[PDB]
């Protein structure tokens, strides 16, 4: 058991947020030990925001960066933070006000593939294993101490998509346990190895280079399928078969 | 692995069936292999909506009793079929058009506590020890084969509300395994032991009785919290009065 009267801050977006909400009730934290941060209501997070106002949780959509968005948090004077696919970085002084800290999900192992569209870029990169890190968050993003990871093995016919929903369902199989790490205060380990990052563009423009083997040509296929996004281009492209 | 090109239709509503099509998609079942079965757009079924209007999963909302709803069955023709938290009895004839078969998740171990507030009968009756099971679909409700149960205890501090949601939590851990059983023909073992049913309705009317003992009406309380919804009634000088 988490402590009772454990006060739970999840910053979070979609399925995840929602994953992490009913997880918490199931361990027993109270609704009103509950405030979730999150972004407006929209196509993927509905889901959310329909099950704060059925439930009559706290929350606020005001940025990250905001007085309103620092009230809610010291008002609600949280014990842990839970970033779960939150879309903002998270100011320094938001998160002194938790005692035992945070946690947030990256869909990468860490100190790899840190920022944007990692499962694009994995898939790109040949990768055969990529994972999951669940780390505390210092003032800088994907840099701070792991508390777990796990390994997902990357297939030769995973896209983007086929990826992009494994890592969540996967990481919703150990959310329990890292809650419950963060109660008891484990205090993770520091990332150690190759860093690297990635920023929000995709690369070649979303264009296939003919010069290209058909080894790097897949790979961009399959790392550019995403619906409703369109796919790679040459005129569109959504799998090898046919690029023939 | 998933069997590829394996058709799954989804009969669902809310994050359990979110959580499956999110899953599916991670197993690498393409979209237009994916069909949803749903009711119409409600405060907690508004995820899943939005997702399959976004990823443009095709859907019917039609009655499970409606032409409409067997001819979309027809006309995508399942593999299997998995109902994760559908509110309707899906005809016969339906469940024949999956030649792999069902499952149901219900929140008992069957065949005990058939039919609706397992979760509410459980604390009431004073389970220490509850659970899930993963069945196949017969033609009537919550009889079928067995796939996969797992046992929940049951804590003192359970309210409805938080034994509902680590449910449908730890259900979702199971549910990848319990697809792969499906496309794999596991035919599961007969529901064995002696079947209890309770009723539709709300036990008691929601109110308590004060023949009941401390330890039926501490259950009772905690049997009956579920946010927003009303907590036990105590009736006193022919009037109502909300418990704390
Ligand atoms: C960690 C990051 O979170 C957010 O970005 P993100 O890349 O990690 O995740 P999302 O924006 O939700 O997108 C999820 C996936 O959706 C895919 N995607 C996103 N945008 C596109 C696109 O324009 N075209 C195609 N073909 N695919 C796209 C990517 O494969 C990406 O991994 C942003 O809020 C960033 O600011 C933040 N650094
Ligand atoms: N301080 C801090 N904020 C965090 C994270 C972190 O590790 N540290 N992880 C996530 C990082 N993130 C999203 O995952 C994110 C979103 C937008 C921007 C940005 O606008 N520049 C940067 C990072 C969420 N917020
Ligand atoms: N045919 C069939 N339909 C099924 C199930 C089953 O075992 N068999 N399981 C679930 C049973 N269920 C609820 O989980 C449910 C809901 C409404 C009614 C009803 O209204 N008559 C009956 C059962 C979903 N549908
Ligand atoms: N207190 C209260 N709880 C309810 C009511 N309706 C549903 N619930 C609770 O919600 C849980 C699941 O309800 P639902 O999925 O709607 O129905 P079921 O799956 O057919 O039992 C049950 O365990 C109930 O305890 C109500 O009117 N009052």
């Amino acid at each position: 058991a988490i402590a009772p009267n454990t006060r739970v801050l999840v910053a979070g977006y979609g399925l995840p947020a929602e994953f992490c909400v009913t997880t918490l009730i199931g361990m027993g934290v109270e609704i009103d030990k509950i405030a979730v941060a999150t972004h407006r209501e929209d196509n993927r997070n509905c889901g959310l925001h329909s099950m704060l106002r059925l439930r009559n949780i706290q929350f606020t959509t005001a940025a990250a960066n905001s007085e309103e968005f620092y009230e809610f948090g010291a008002n609600f004077a949280p014990d842990m933070i839970i970033s779960m696919h939150y879309r903002s970085l998270i100011p320094g002084r938001f998160l002194k006000l938790a005692k035992k800290g945070s946690v947030n999900l990256h869909p990468s192992l860490l100190p790899a593939y840190r920022g944007t569209n990692s499962v694009a870029w994995v898939i790109i990169n040949g990768e055969s294993e990529t994972g999951f890190s669940y780390h505390r968050m210092d003032e800088n993003a994907d840099t701070g101490a792991i508390l777990l990871q796990e390994r997902i093995s990357v297939e030769e016919t995973d896209t983007a998509f086929s990826l992009f929903h494994r890592q969540i369902a996967r990481a919703m199989l150990r959310l329990e346990e890292v809650i419950l790490k963060l109660d008891q205060g484990d205090p993770g380990f520091a990332q150690l190895g190759e860093a690297s990052y990635y920023a929000r563009e995709l690369p070649f423009g979303g264009v296939i280079d003919p010069r290209w083997s058909e080894v790097q040509i897949d790979r961009f296929i399959r790392a550019m399928f995403f619906p409703p996004f369109p796919p790679a281009v040459l005129y569109y492209v959504p799998s090898i078969d046919i690029y023939r």
